[PDB]
Parts: structure tokens; C-alpha cells; sequence
């Protein structure tokens, strides 16, 4: 729990997530994406339960990243929400959204959906 | 636009949001939750697109409230990802996923979805 | 209860849902759908809750709609997930998914997720 | 494509599917979870594209199941959304949505979302 959060993450598809867990709550790093329209890293800024458990239980947070940087703009932005869990393999396991800034006639289709599992590995 | 989304705004289930859009694409401020095992304000991140597109299309943003303050701890995170439109009656409608701690046994049950629309109120 | 749902039903977007509830729990019909790569109807199963509790909670429900039939095939399919609200204005509240097919390489976006209510008019 | 979803899957907790895809895009069988209020099997019907890919695509399906049998009532539904690959391995990769009957009260929180893959080992 805590500190464990601190380090590089990769997820299945290959994008890589460095974080800072500060003792208070607060999560802020970088995100290199493997898909998308994405090129190179972007700022992420989050929040974590810095009190979780004592019934083993992992630790809930999220993170969000907004698809602009100097390089690249996709007008998008993915919030991920999940719990990390530590241990001789410790993991993030996310559900994210993802939203397009879109017109009103294509917000209906604005938003997608997935999940993600992250290792140090 | 930063300013546009900086200011307070209410949701249909009376929650409040007081937000600071800055320059470089942040998001910061304060989150009241009318529902939950909620009590008082919660700080709250995100990051919005500083440089939308010139057109009549949304501000994509997103935003975390982990639900831990001084007085309550829910352990648990909710992540709000959809789009800022601006106007006279200028809405965030977004969508949400709240995530709670749970043990490896009850992960397949952690995570609500649902949706909210805030309407703004004050700068 | 079956009758309740059963009838005619649109969303705010102007979809069109037929509907018949069936005393098995069985749910059946057609859906004509105001956006997408959709021309005509396209038909729908589900379930839902036959036996419902005795209080003001709503009834669980949830239906499919694959996007073909012989005029179109859009390669992807609807679940709506959500509960109906009997009384005088009855409404059916949903979050839905909407899954393309996809290469394996482009699965990580083949699914959008949003939410529709219906608003009843006819049986 | 098409036949290959007739049969019998399993997902990772364990809950087995047994379902018959019909030449024009029904889908019908039985589902015995292994989590939730649930005892036994629950009937299950959704829908699939008769015709999909001709890309290397896998073919969009969705189901419902409402928590409903002769043994319980858990005044639930779940729906399956997502999409079949065959090949040596085939499976079933879904995002899903379980709505709970709720009182207007407990609206906001009255739908779990999830994933599950499913496979015929």
C-alpha cells in the first residue's frame, strides 16, 4: 500500500506510466501511450487513498491525462480509475474512459471505454 | 478556455464543484459530494485540453476525487472524463467510474459507472 | 411487471423501441435507431426482472440489438443496461456499450459506453 | 466467425456459458456464474452478427441475463457487450454492465461495470 504506487508501470499494450505517490494523496508523473493518436509523454495528475486495510485490500486511485503535449493535440482526454495491490507482483487494475471533444451531434458517441492492468514488469 | 471551466458548478444530485483551470492544461480544486459516505470538501486534479478546436466542439477534460479527507475516508477514487461546451448555459457532461478498495475475492464488483451534468453557477 | 414495459418507447436522441415483456422474463422487439450506420429496424432480446420487489425500486433490465438485418450490417452491437420506473411519466433509465468488431490491434477502442432513458407513449 | 460461438466458455472466475448462435443472429443457452446473489443456471439471449470480416475482424455480440431462476432473485440484470475471435484459441472478450433495482434514491449508484474474457478451456 503507499509508496509502492512510486515507480514505472507498463500496461499490456506496451504504454509506460512513471508516478510519484506523495504521502498526502496526490499522484503526478508522465504517460507514454502505445496507441492513439500519441506521441511521446504527457502530464498526468491523479489522486490515491493515502489511509487505505488494514482485510487485504488494495488501494483505490485514478489518474487522468489529457491527449495534449507539445507534439501532438488529440482533443481527448483518459481518466483511469482502479485499485493498486502490492506484493511479490504488484499491479493497477483500471477501467478507463476516454472522451473526444466532439459537436453535440457526435456526443452521443463521444466516450470509450476499456481496462487496462499495469506491472513494474 | 481555462476560464470558462474555472468556477463553481452543481450537478442534478446537488454535489458541488469548484474548479481552477490554469494555463498549462490543470485542473485543481474542491469537490462536495452530495451522496455517499462523503462529508465536506475533497481535493480534487485534473488535466482539460488548454487548446480545444475552433469550431463548436466540446473541451475534452477529466478530474480524480479520491474520497479521504480529514474527517472521512470512503477508500475510494472516482474519475470524471467528458466534455466542457461553452455558451449561455454552458454544461460539463461527463461520465464517472468510482473504484473501491476491495479484497482480490470482491474486484469483480469494485467499480460503478454512471453519469453527471454540471451546469455553472459562479466564476 | 411485463404489461408496463410493453409498449412503445423513445430516447432522447428520437430512437424508436418496440417492446414486448414476457411473462418468462423474456424481452422482444425491434429498435430504429436515430444515429449510427443504422437504416430500419433491427430486432432485440433481453431479460428483465418478472418478479420485481414490492417497494418503489425499479425493475432490472437489459436488451441487445446486433446493428444488421437486410438492408444493413454495421458490424458492431448495443447492450443497454439500466431499470424501469413505473408511475405515471414511467421511464426506462440505461448505460449502454456499443462493441465493433475489430483487428486485434484496434480492439482497445472498439467499445463506447452512454446512457439513454426512454419515455413511454404507447403499448 | 458465426458457429465457432456455439459451445461451451468459461471466464476467468469460473461462471460457465453454454450458448447456440443461430444462422440469423440469435444467441441462446444458459449461464452459471461463480460470484453475486446467484444458485444455478439463468437463461440467457442476446444477439450477434450473422455476417461479419471478411480484415481479420472478430464478430460484435452482446447477451443479457437477468438474475432471475427458480432458486433466486437477486432483482438484477447484467449485459455483455464485445466480441468473438476464433482461431486455435478462440474467446470472447466483453465490457459489462450490472444494474441492480434501486429505489430513486440509490439510482446514482445502481450500476457495476467489469470486463471478462471467456475461452473453451
Amino acid at each position: 500500500a503507499e509508496a509502492g504506487i512510486t515507480g514505472t508501470w507498463y500496461n499490456q499494450l506496451g504504454s509506460t506510466f512513471i508516478v510519484t505517490a506523495g504521502a498526502d494523496g496526490a499522484l503526478t508523473g508522465t504517460y507514454e501511450s502505445a496507441v492513439g493518436n500519441a506521441e511521446s509523454r504527457y502530464v498526468l495528475t491523479g489522486r490515491y487513498d493515502s489511509a487505505p486495510a488494514t482485510d487485504g485490500s488494495g488501494t483505490a486511485l485514478g489518474w487522468t491525462v489529457a491527449w495534449k503535449n507539445n507534439y501532438r493535440n488529440a482533443h481527448s482526454a483518459t481518466t483511469w480509475s482502479g485499485q493498486y495491490v502490492g506484493g511479490a507482483e504488484a499491479r493497477i487494475n483500471t477501467q478507463w474512459l476516454l472522451t473526444s471533444g466532439t459537436t453535440e451531434a457526435n456526443a452521443w458517441k463521444s466516450t470509450l471505454v476499456g481496462h487496462d492492468t499495469f506491472t513494474k514488469v
